[PDB]
């Protein structure tokens, strides 16, 4: 797949991108990767912080849905007007495909000052696509229509490849380790253990995907439910107790620095998260160095210094498995075979002395099954699926 090598742009903290052309003739734009939602959605009238958008009046092939669609987060929101028209990926697979399309006319702080996307891709399912089910996402389209293989893969470096249809054997080393994608609507995932410096954090390992587990390339931290959030903290904090830090670092909300190339990176810990494997029975683990979760900043004032940000955050809706954690693999989203594959990545991150890895199997007499069964809302239960 030598033609889709070195297709994304960004980083961690604003995004990666995606060239994708929508309408004809062809407007190119930048698209934010995200396998955290399921709605293909491309600015589409002006905005301070863009200087193109989709042009819907521009493109001769572009059909009205005659349908708004309007979708809050919980740190802003954007809304649209639904159509189709045809799309493109021109560094990716030599198809042409029409795919559903939110034409974005209002938004609230979700477009950034720099970040250089215009769009988002949701890779993720139908399940939760806005504003129902119904509304099919831009990879269910593109298998469907063109029979380009149902599995993508991602390679993030903190710069990337999205690899459409296949895995590229150059863009990783070592083991391929698969863990079952456990229900179809994000790629939720189940974690069985979590070790912070070879230590178990010794909870029910429920906790650890409660209220679910995901792999998002649209999060950047990694975030923990409370529970898990505070153990790991207090074990982190227990290994770099040589350096007392403000609180509001371990919030994420404050930069801790050091002499520029005099980083202690040893006094803190790898965390190792082990994912179901594809075997009963079977684990195997995702090691990350510190590297990933302590992120350099660079502050106008501080030049002499390297600063950092702490990329652990606290979660209320889950474990958020994002940017920063999948940065050091190649990861597999083999929608063909409900699971996720991951690799350590041929972008390596790197510490003097250890390696950020994938390792197995690791066998356990149990478990213990540690998925957590979200309660049944009435508003779930009562729509009818009719597929
Ligand atoms: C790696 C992408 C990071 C990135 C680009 S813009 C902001 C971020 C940080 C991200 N939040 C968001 N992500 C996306 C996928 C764009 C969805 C969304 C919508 C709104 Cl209305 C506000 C923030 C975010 C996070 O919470 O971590
Ligand atoms: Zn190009
Ligand atoms: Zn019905
Ligand atoms: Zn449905």
């Amino acid at each position: 797949f030598v033609e889709m090598v070195d297709n994304l742009r960004g980083k961690s903290g604003q995004g990666y991108y995606v060239e994708m052309t929508v309408g004809s003739p062809p407007q190119t734009l930048n698209i934010l990767v995200d396998t955290g939602s399921s709605n293909f959605a491309v600015g589409a009238a002006p905005h301070p912080f863009l200087h193109r958008y989709y042009q819907r009046q521009l493109s001769s092939t572009y059909r009205d849905l005659r349908k708004g669609v309007y979708v809050p987060y919980t740190q802003g929101k954007w809304e649209g007007e639904l159509g189709t028209d045809l799309v493109s990926i021109p560094h990716g697979p030599n198809v042409t495909v029409r795919a559903n399309i939110a034409a974005i006319t209002e938004s609230d702080k979700f477009f950034i000052n720099g970040s250089n996307w215009e769009g988002i891709l949701g890779l993720a399912y139908a399940e939760i696509a806005r504003p129902d089910d119904s509304l099919e996402p831009f990879f269910d389209s593109l298998v469907k229509q063109t029979h380009v293989p149902n599995l993508f893969s991602l390679q993030l470096c903190g710069g990337g490849s999205m690899i459409i249809g296949g895995i590229d054997h150059s863009l990783y080393t070592g083991s391929l380790w698969y863990t079952p994608i456990r229900r179809e609507w994000y790629y939720e995932v189940i974690i069985v253990r979590v070790e912070i410096n070879g230590q178990d954090l010794k909870m029910d390992c429920k906790e650890y995907n409660y209220d679910k587990s995901i792999v998002d390339s649209g999060t950047t931290n990694l975030r923990l439910p409370k529970k898990v959030f505070e153990a790991a903290v207090k074990s982190i904090k227990a290994a770099s107790s040589t350096e007392k830090f403000p609180d509001g670092f371990w919030l994420g909300e404050q930069l801790v620095c050091w002499q520029a190339g005099t980083t202690p990176w040893n006094i803190f810990p790898v965390i190792s998260l082990y994912l179901m494997g594809e075997v009963t029975n079977q684990s195997f683990r995702i090691t990350i160095l510190p590297q990933q979760y302590l992120r350099p900043v660079e502050d106008v004032a501080t030049s002499q210094d390297d600063c950092y940000k702490f990329a652990i955050s606290q979660s209320s809706t889950g474990t958020v498995m994002g940017a920063v954690i999948m940065e050091g693999f190649y990861v597999v989203f083999d929608r063909a075979r409900k699971r996720i594959g991951f690799a350590v990545s041929a972008c390596h991150v790197h510490d003097e002395f250890r390696t950020a890895a994938v390792e197995g199997p690791f066998v356990t007499l149990d478990m213990e099954d540690c998925g957590y069964n979200i309660p049944q809302t009435d508003e779930s239960r009562s729509h009818h699926h009719h597929h």
